[PDB]
């Protein structure tokens, strides 16, 4: 219901850090941008891939004001794609926010001079 507070993959919160270092920006607004980025992307995330024992995000600092717009953006998408918000919006929320720092992350790490 209330997705108070939510826990990203552990080697998706090492390549926040590195972005983090690279962009010179906080975490909140790298995750928000991947997490937009990742809420555009035709393919469906994976389910199965990441766990919740990395960094702790909180919807209001994550989302900001836009945050319900956010939440029913995913909730239409899951129904379109044959989720239950009711029973899987924490672990399908996750999934595009995982998903959207490790893209930023596979072209970002790149650099190393950054």
């Amino acid at each position: 219901k209330d997705l108070n507070r939510v826990q990203i993959d552990e080697s998706v919160s090492y390549k926040l850090r590195n972005l983090g270092k690279a962009t010179g920006m906080t975490p909140n607004y790298i995750a928000r941008i991947g997490l937009t980025y990742s809420l555009g992307e035709d393919r469906p995330p994976s389910m199965e891939e990441y766990d919740k024992e990395g960094k702790e995000f909180n919807r209001y600092t994550l989302l900001g004001e836009h945050d319900a717009m956010y939440i029913a953006l995913v909730k239409k998408r899951m129904l379109n794609e044959g989720y239950n918000p009711e029973t899987e919006l924490e672990d399908y929320f996750l999934a595009h926010l995982n998903r959207g720092i490790e893209t930023l992350s596979g072209r970002i790490s790149n650099l190393t001079d950054l």
